[PDB]
C-alpha cells in the first residue's frame, strides 16, 4: 500500500507493455534507465500514482526520448525527444561493453598494434571505459567508448596483472566503426601473474582461524513490514532501490515517546566519480561517473551468507530492467541485519556507589556492486543514540599500467614493470533534510580561539561561533579540519525543551576534495567534487550533482546550474550535498586484490532530544 | 622467563622487603608509584635483572625520593631525594583524594559560605582536583588540591546534576590546611536530578532488543604463553601494565613467512589532558593530566563478562601496589579477544569468471578507567592485513557548573540552571619504532597539485611529494588535512622486493590541537598538546611528554627540552608522538549520562610486505 515499495516485477512487466503499444519499444530501442519516482511534495496524498521515468536508446542512431508513464493508470504521461549534443548522452548499455573487444579484434591498426608486440588478438581483453569531452570535435554527439587492452594467459586469469601501455582506441558504438587507434609506443606487458588463488601465490591456507558464530535465537530485533519498511529501536524508514543510485533510504525517523519525529526525507549517494591523474595520454582522459555513467544499482552482487554478510540477515530482492524491459532480480541484492556496537555509556560512581554499563547497536543496511576491476559496498548504519552513519568500502583489483623505467611522479609500482596509476574515489551524498519537518537551515559552525587579556586573563577559554547560510550563492562550503568545522542542520521553528532550535550535526571526514586543474574537464564535469558541501532548495527535478545525462555531457550540469538560482534556504525545504573521497597512491599491499578501505560521514543529535534519548536502554 | 612479563604480586611484595630494609619505607613514607622498568637497549645482556621504579612521599613533609631496587638482587641501585619546588611534585595520592572534603567540613569559611546558600554541609561532596600552578605564590613546594562542590539529596543521588557555582577552595594536604576560600557569589543550585537509574526519568525499559550470541565454539584463535605474550594470525607481541600509563605494548612483530619482523618496539598513551575552557575564576585552573597527575591504571575497572566485554573473553588481572607497597590485583583488569570486522577483500571479476570473497577480523585489547566523573575506554586493535590502530572512548558524567542567566559564549546549558563548560580531551601516543629493526626516519607526504600545461595538458595529473625529518628541530609537524598530510616511518636499509624502503604510514583524525592562548600556564605544561606530531631520538630517560613530575610543575621539562638537543633521526632509534583529541562542546543528548564518542589514530602498512599479507586467508 505504501507509496515507496519497491518496484515489482509485475510493474515492470505494465511499462514494457505499456511502451510497447505507445510503439516506443521497437526492436531498434533499448531501455538505458528505468525508475520509480518518488511522490511529489505533497502533506497528505492519498491518490496513488505509481509512475516510471524511462530513458529510451535507439540502435540506429534516431534520437532518444525520456518517458514518463503511469502504471496506475496505463498511459504514457510524456515523452520528449533528446538533443545529446545538447543535454548529454544516455547511460552505457551493457550490451555496449562486448561490442568494443569485438569490433577491435577485425581493426587493422588494432591489429598491427598488437602484432608489433607478439600478442595474439584472442588473448586480448578491452576494457571499454566512458569517453568524457576532450578536444574531438568529431565525438560530439556520438556515443563512444574509449578501450585499453590487457592481456588474459588462459580463460582463468587475472587480466589487470598483464595491460598493454602505450595503446588505446576510441570506437563509436552505434555506427559501429573505430576513430582512431593511438600507438604511442611499446611497453613491455609486466609478465607476473596476479591469480590470488593460485596456490602458487598464496602459499598453504592458514588453518590458525577458529570459528566466530553470531545468531540471535530470539531473531532479529527489526521488523520489515510491506516489503520494506523497517522499524528498529525506535528508529522508521523505508528502504528503496534505484538501478542508478542503489540503495535509497525514504522516510527516515525517529519515534520520540509519542511522536515520530521526521529525520531525512532522502539519503542517497547521488554520483561518485573516479578521477585518474596519471598525465600519460593513454589514461589522461580516464574518469568514472560510476552512477551517472554506468549506474551502480545494476550491477549490485547477489550477496552470500556466511560470506558477505554474517549473523541473523534478512535479505530484499529488488528487481530492476533489462535492456528490453523484462524484469531482472537481483536476487539478496541487499543485507539487512543488526551488529552488536559495543559500550554505549558507562559510569562508575564514587559517591552514589552505583555501576552503570549498557551496550550500543546498530542497523545495517548494505549492498555491494562491481564495475569492471573495482569493487564497492555501500553501508548505512543507524545507532541507538540517534546517530546516522554512511561508509564506503572499496576493495577489487587496482587498475594497472606499465610502470616507465626511470619511475613516474604519478604512478606507484606494485610489481616488476607493473604500475598503478594516481586516483580518487569521490563520493555526493545526496541529503533531503527534514528535521522535526521540512522547514530547516544550516549553519557552519567554528571553534573560536580567544586571547589572554581581559575577561580571559589565564589564557584558557575557546567558544565557537555559527554561521547562518541564508542563500545558495552562499552555501558552498569548504572544510576546515584545522577550526573543527561542521554544519548543523536545525529546524528554527521547533525547539527543544531549552527553547533552541532542534539540529543535526554533520561530522565530515576531511579527506583532499578533487585535485584536477580548476581548469580541467573533469573539474567542469564533476564540478561537485571541488566543494565539500553544497546546501540548495528542493526541487523536484535537481536529482544529481552532474545533471540527469552525465555521459559526454560538456560541463556545469547539476550543482553549478542549482546554485545560480541563488534561492532562500533560511528555513526552506533544502538539500545537503556532501561531497567526501579517497585519495588512493596505490601501496604494493593493494596488489593483487586490494584489502578494504572506507571512507564515510556521520549525523548526530545536536539538542534534537531534550536529554539522552537512550535511557530506556536496559542491561541484559 | 621473558623480561616483559607483567609484574607479580611476590615481586612486589619483595620491592616492599627491599625497601623496609634499606631504611626507605618506614611508617611516614607512601608509594605514590611503582612499575616496571623496561630492558636497556642490548638483547639479552641481563639474563634476568627485573627493575622497579619508585616514587615514595613522606607524609611528614620531609623530602619525596625517586629509587630505583633490582627485585632480582635484593638491592637499591639508587635512591635520590627530590626537590618539588623545581622538579615537580609525585602523583596524587588516592588517600589525599578523601581529605580534602574532610578539611573542608570544619572551615569556617566553607561552613559560611554554605550557610549563605543554605546548603547542609552534611550533602555537599568536595570534587577534589589537581591544582596545577597559577598565581599563588604560598603553593610552591607544597601538595595542593582545589575542591569544587555539588549536593547529594541523598545517598544514591547522582551530585553531578547540582553543582554549587561561585565558591572554590585550595587545600595544602599535607599540612591539613585550608590556605583559601573564594565566594564569587551564589548561583542558584540546579534542582532537577540526574539519577540515570531512576524509572521516573528512563520511563519503562524497552522490550524490543533481541539477543545477540557472540560465541567461539572452538575456542580463540590467539594464544597466551608466559602470562602476558600473545599470538594471533601471524602477529606477535606482549601486553604490558604500568599503573601511570595503563596498558602498555611491548615487541609487536609480524610473522612474514619464515621471519619474525619487528613493527613497533613499544607503544603507550604517556599522557592525557583535559583542560577547561570556562573563563570564570571557579574553573579557569582546570585541567586534568590523567595520566600524569592521578596515574589511569590504579583507577582500571574490572570488566563484566557479558556486559563490558562480549564473547569468548581472555582476561588478565594485573597487579599494582597500594601506597605501603601491599600488592593489589585488579581482577579481570585487561580484556582480550578477537572480534569479526567485516569484508576484508572482495572481487567479481567478468573475464576470469572468479568471484572471491574473504573476511577481516581484529584483535581486541582494552580497559576502562574511572576518574571522577569521566570514564575512559582505551582501545588496541591489530587487524588481518596489518593494520594497527588505536580508540579512545570517552563516557561518564560530563562535569557541570551553574548556566548563567544571561547566557554563556563558553558553557553549554544541559537542563534549567544546568551549564556544562567547554573543554577538550588531549591524548599523546608514543610509539618506540621498531620498522623492520631500529633504524628508522620518519617522512612528510603531501598531495601535490599540478597546474594544467607542458606535459599535464589535460590538467588532470596530481602527484605527491615526502619530506625527510633528519633532526629533532625540524621534526615537530602540524597537520593539514586538505593536503592529504600522512607520516611514512621507514626503514632506509631494509628493502622490499621493489627495492623501495619498507614503511608503515600514520593517518590521523586531524582533530583541532590545543585551543588555549600560547601564554597560558596550560600550553606551557602540555607543549605536547600544541602540536600533532613530534620525532625525538630514543633515549632511556625520555618517557612522557611532560617529564616525570606532572603536578604542580611548570614548563621546563618533557618534549620541547628533548627536542632541543638536535639529535639526528635520520635512520636512527627513533621515538613517535603523536597528539589526538576531542574537543568537546557539550550538548543535551550528552545529558545525564554520555553516549561514548571516540578518538584515535592508526598506522597502515606502506610498502612493508612484497604484496597483500592476507593472500593465505581461508574461504571458511
Ligand atoms: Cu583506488
Ligand atoms: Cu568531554
Ligand atoms: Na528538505
Ligand atoms: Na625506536
Amino acid at each position: 500500500a505504501s507509496p515507496f515499495r519497491l518496484a515489482s516485477a509485475g510493474e515492470i512487466s505494465e511499462v514494457q507493455g505499456i511502451l510497447r503499444t505507445a510503439g516506443l519499444l521497437g526492436p531498434e530501442k533499448r531501455i538505458a534507465y528505468l525508475g520509480v519516482l518518488d511522490p511529489a511534495r505533497g502533506a497528505g496524498s492519498e491518490a496513488e500514482d505509481r509512475r516510471f521515468r524511462v530513458f529510451i536508446h535507439d540502435v540506429s542512431g534516431a534520437r532518444p526520448q525520456e518517458v514518463t508513464v503511469s502504471v496506475t493508470n496505463g498511459t504514457v504521461i510524456s515523452a520528449v525527444e533528446l538533443d545529446t549534443a545538447a543535454t548529454g548522452e544516455l547511460p552505457v548499455l551493457e550490451e555496449e561493453f562486448e561490442v568494443v573487444e569485438q569490433l577491435l579484434a577485425t581493426d587493422e591498426r588494432w591489429l598491427k598494434a598488437l602484432a608489433a608486440r607478439n600478442l595474439d588478438v584472442s588473448k586480448v581483453r578491452v576494457a571499454p571505459l566512458s569517453a568524457g569531452v576532450f578536444e574531438y570535435a568529431e565525438e560530439r554527439g556520438r556515443r563512444i567508448l574509449r578501450g585499453l587492452a590487457f592481456v588474459q594467459d588462459f580463460p582463468e586469469d587475472s587480466a589487470w596483472a598483464h595491460p598493454v601501455d602505450g595503446l588505446v582506441a576510441y570506437v563509436d558504438v552505434v555506427s559501429k566503426e573505430v576513430t582512431r587507434v593511438i600507438d604511442t609506443g611499446v611497453f613491455p606487458v609486466p609478465a607476473e601473474h596476479g591469480n590470488y588463488t593460485d596456490p602458487e601465490l598464496t602459499g598453504p591456507l592458514r588453518t590458525t582461524q577458529k570459528p566466530i558464530s553470531i545468531t540471535q535465537p530470539e531473531g532479529p530485533s527489526f521488523t520489515v513490514t510491506g516489503g520494506n519498511h523497517i522499524e528498529w529501536e525506535k528508529w522508521s524508514l523505508d528502504v528503496g532501490f534505484d538501478v542508478r543510485e542503489g540503495v535509497v533510504l525514504h522516510n527516515i525517523a525517529f519515534r520520540d515517546g509519542d511522536r515520530l519525529r521526521p529525520i531525512i526525507n532522502r539519503a542517497s549517494i547521488a554520483e561518485m566519480v573516479v578521477p585518474y591523474g596519471d598525465p600519460s595520454p593513454i589514461r589522461s582522459w580516464q574518469n568514472y561517473f560510476d552512477t551517472g555513467e554506468y549506474l551502480v544499482g545494476q550491477y549490485a552482487n547477489s550477496l552470500e551468507l556466511g560470506c558477505d554478510c554474517l549473523g541473523d540477515i534478512t535479505y530484499l530482492s529488488p528487481v530492476i530492467s533489462d535492456a528490453f524491459g523484462n524484469p531482472r532480480e537481483i536476487r539478496n541484492g541487499i543485507c539487512m541485519h543488526e551488529e552488536d556496537w559495543g559500550i554505549l555509556a558507562k559510569h562508575s560512581d564514587l559517591w552514589s556507589g552505583i555501576n552503570y554499563t549498557r551496550r550500543n547497536r546498530r542497523m545495517v543496511i548494505s549492498f555491494f556492486t562491481t564495475i569492471g576491476n573495482y569493487d564497492y559496498g555501500f553501508y548505512w548504519y543507524l545507532y541507538l543514540d540517534g546517530t546516522i552513519e554512511f561508509e564506503a568500502k572499496a576493495t577489487g583489483v587496482v587498475f594497472t599500467s606499465a610502470f616507465p623505467e626511470g619511475g613516474s611522479d604519478n604512478i606507484s609500482q606494485l610489481a616488476p614493470g607493473l604500475g598503478a596509476p594516481f586516483h580518487q574515489h569521490i563520493f555526493s551524498a545526496r541529503l533531503d533534510m527534514a528535521i522535526d519537518g521540512f522547514t530547516n537551515r544550516v549553519e557552519e559552525e567554528d571553534v573560536v580561539r580567544q586571547t589572554m587579556g581581559p575577561g580571559n586573563e589565564r589564557g584558557n577559554a575557546f567558544s565557537r561561533k555559527r554561521t547562518v547560510l541564508t542563500r545558495e550563492s552562499e552555501a558552498v562550503r569548504e572544510a576546515d579540519a584545522r577550526t573543527g568545522r561542521t554544519w548543523i542542520i536545525s529546524n528554527p521553528e521547533s525547539k527543544n525543551r531549552l527553547n533552541e532550535p532542534v539540529g543535526y550535526k554533520l561530522h565530515a571526514h576531511n579527506q583532499p576534495t578533487l585535485l584536477a586543474d580548476p581548469g580541467s574537464s573533469i573539474a567542469r564535469r564533476a564540478a561537485f567534487a571541488t566543494k565539500d558541501l553544497w546546501v540548495t532548495r528542493y526541487a523536484d527535478d535537481e536529482r544529481y550533482p552532474t545533471g540527469d545525462f552525465v555521459n559526454q555531457h560538456s560541463g556545469g550540469a547539476g550543482l553549478p546550474s542549482y546554485i545560480a538560482q541563488d534561492r532562500d534556504i533560511d528555513g526552506q525545504d533544502i538539500v545537503v550535498w556532501h561531497t567526501f573521497g579517497l585519495t588512493h597512491f596505490p601501496r604494493v599491499e593493494d596488489w593483487p586484490i586490494m584489502p578494504v578501505d572506507t571512507v564515510g560521514f556521520k549525523l548526530r543529535p545536536e539538542g534534537f532530544f531534550d536529554r539522552s534519548p537512550v535511557l530506556d536502554v536496559p542491561a541484559n
